[PDB]
């Protein structure tokens, strides 16, 4: 299914947002069985606006106890202006 994160504020992203990750990347809870690469419909609301942004992601690691999946972002424009969104506002 669609899977959605919001986050309540800038602190919270930037504990979520993985920047080191190729594309940048996030930390989604969910208690869903997703799979090492799997594509992922990801629709994530940031702190500063109501906007949900859809991503197309990827599945690249899962931890237990939240429970959840680490989602990298896609290399292109797609990916990136989710990216700079989150810079932005961690700026």
């Amino acid at each position: 299914g669609i899977l959605s994160l919001a986050l309540k504020d800038k602190p919270a992203l930037y504990s979520a947002y993985m920047p080191f990750v190729k594309g940048g990347g996030i930390f989604v809870p969910t208690p869903k069985r997703y799979m090492l690469g799997d594509e992922v419909f990801l629709l994530l609301t940031l702190p500063d606006s109501s906007e949900r942004l859809p991503v197309a992601g990827k599945v690249i690691w899962t931890t237990p106890a939240a429970a959840g999946i680490g989602v990298q972002f896609p290399d292109g424009p797609e990916g990136e202006a989710v990216r700079n969104k989150i810079e932005t506002l961690l700026a």
